C-alpha cells in the first residue's frame, strides 16, 4: 500500500507522496501546502488547521497549538514549566505528564498531546488519501534531531491514533539532506540550519556512504518568524498610540488584522525595499496606513537574527569542529528567505555561501516522501 511522507513541524504539518517517480507536495481543503498545527474546540464543533487558528483571537482557551513542544516531556520540564506560563489554553499535571483540558459542549475534556498531534495526522492522511484515490495506513514522518525515545514513541503513538503505522521516523536533519539530494558517496559535513515559525534549530549532519549521524543538535526553541512579525507589531502599535490615541491591543480583532499585514509585508520585504501595510477601519473610523522598509524591519529584529548564531557556535564547538570544517550549508524555513539572515550565515562563515532550497518550507516533508520512496523501492 502507498506509504506518505508527513513534516509534523511545532507551528505547521505538511504532507507530500511519492508517486510516477516525482514527489508531490499536497494542497490542504483550502488551497495551501502548509496547514497551521491548530485544533479548536468551541461551541460543539472541532476544527484542524487555518480555521482553528481563525478560532485563537476569540477563544484563546480553545484553540490548541505548540502541542510538539509538551509530547513526551513531563510536566516539571524546565522547558514544559516554560511553555504553560506562555500558552493560552490550559495544561493540567497527569500523572506526571503533560495534558491539554478544553471544554466541549462545556465539559471539561482531557487530552494527551499524541491525541491532539493525531488530529493533524489524520488531516494530513485524509489530503493523501483523496489525491491517491485509496486509503493510507503507513507514513514516515519527521521529528527534530533533539527528540528522545519518549518524544519519539509519543509521535508514533501520535499516528496509531490516527490509523497510521509510522513506519519509520526520520529526524529533521536527514529529511532536508534527502530533499536537497546530498550526494550520498564519501564523506560530507553539512549544517543545517532550520529557523521555522516558532523554533530554530542547527545541526551538524555528516553523510558518510549513504549513512546519515547527526553529530551535534543546538537551537532557540522560542525564536522564529513569529518573533519578526512581533517586534514589528510592537513598534506599529506604538506609533498608532503617538499619532492617533488608539492602543490597539485594547481591540483583539484590531491586532488580528493588524498580524495578517505585518506578516504579508515581512514576507514582501525579503523581495522589495519599501511595503504598505494598509487596513481600512482597523478600529472603526480609523485606517491603518504604514510604510515599512527592509532597513527598519531588520533594525527591528537585527538582535534576533544575531542570536541563531549562538546555537551555530555551539553545535561546532560540541563537535570540535573548524568553521572551515562544514562542506554545504542547507536552510530549511521560510524565515531563511530573510536576506539579512543568509548574509549573517555567510559572514559567520568567513565568505561561504550558504545552499538555500526555493521552497525552504516543504523541504522537510519534500525529504520524508522521499524516505517513504526508499523504502518502498
Ligand atoms: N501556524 C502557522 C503557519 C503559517 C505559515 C507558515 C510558513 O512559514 C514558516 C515561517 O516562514 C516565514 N516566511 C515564509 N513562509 C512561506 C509561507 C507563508 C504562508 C504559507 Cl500558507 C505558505 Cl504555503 C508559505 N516566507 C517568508 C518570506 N518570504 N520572508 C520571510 N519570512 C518568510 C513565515 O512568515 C513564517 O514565520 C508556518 C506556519
Amino acid at each position: 500500500g502507498p506509504v506518505i511522507g508527513i513534516d509534523l513541524g511545532t507551528t505547521y504539518s505538511c504532507v507530500g507522496v511519492f508517486k510516477n517517480g516525482r514527489v508531490e507536495i499536497l494542497n490542504n481543503e483550502l488551497g495551501n501546502r502548509i496547514t497551521p498545527s491548530y485544533v479548536s474546540f468551541v461551541d460543539g464543533e472541532r476544527k484542524v488547521g487555518e480555521a482553528a487558528k481563525l478560532e485563537a483571537t476569540l477563544h484563546p482557551t480553545q484553540t490548541v497549538f505548540d502541542v510538539k513542544r509538551l509530547i513526551g516531556r513531563k510536566f516539571d520540564d524546565q522547558e514544559v514549566v516554560k511553555d504553560r506560563s506562555l500558552l493560552p489554553y490550559e495544561i493540567v499535571n497527569n500523572q506526571g505528564k503533560p495534558n491539554i483540558k478544553v471544554q466541549i459542549k462545556d465539559k471539561d475534556t482531557t487530552f494527551a498531546p499524541e491525541q491532539i498531534s493525531a488530529m493533524v495526522l489524520e488531516k494530513m492522511k485524509e489530503i493523501a488519501q483523496s489525491f491517491l484515490g485509496k486509503p493510507v495506513k503507513n507514513a514516515v514522518v519527521t521529528v527534530p534531531a533533539y527528540f528522545n525515545d519518549a518524544q519519539r514513541q509519543a509521535t508514533k503513538d501520535a499516528g496509531t491514533i490516527a490509523g497510521l503505522n509510522i513506519v519509520r521516523i526520520i529526524n529533521e536533519p536527514t529529511a532536508a539532506a534527502l530533499a536537497y539530494g546530498l550526494d550520498k558517496k564519501e564523506e560530507t559535513s553539512i549544517l543545517v540550519y532550520d529557523l521555522g515559525g516558532g523554533t530554530f534549530d542547527v545541526s551538524i549532519l555528516v553523510i558518510d556512504n549513504g549513512v546519515f549521524e547527526v553529530y551535534a543538535t543546538a537551537g532557540n526553541t522560542h525564536l522564529g518568524g513569529e518573533d519578526f512579525d512581533q517586534r514589528v507589531m510592537d513598534y506599529f502599535i506604538k506609533m498608532f498610540k503617538k499619532k492617533n490615541n488608539i492602543d490597539l491591543r485594547t481591540d483583539k480583532r484590531a491586532i488580528q488584522k493588524l498580524r495578517k499585514e505585518v506578516e504579508i509585508a515581512k514576507r514582501n520585504l525579503s523581495v522589495v525595499h519599501s511595503t504598505q501595510i494598509e487596513i481600512e477601519d482597523i478600529v472603526e473610523g480609523h485606517n491603518f496606513s504604514e510604510t515599512l522598509t527592509r532597513a527598519k524591519f531588520e533594525e527591528l529584529n537585527d538582535d534576533l537574527f544575531r542570536e541563531t548564531l549562538e546555537p551555530v557556535k555551539k553545535v561546532l564547538d560540541d563537535a570540535k569542529y573548524e568553521k572551515s570544517k562544514i562542506d554545504e550549508i542547507v536552510l530549511v524555513g521560510g524565515s531563511t528567505r530573510i536576506p539579512k539572515i543568509q548574509q549573517i550565515i555567510k559572514e559567520f562563515f568567513n565568505g561561504k555561501e550558504p545552499n538555500r532550497g526555493i521552497n525552504p518550507d516543504e523541504a522537510v516533508a519534500y525529504g520524508a516522501a522521499i524516505q517513504a520512496g526508499i523504502i518502498l523501492g
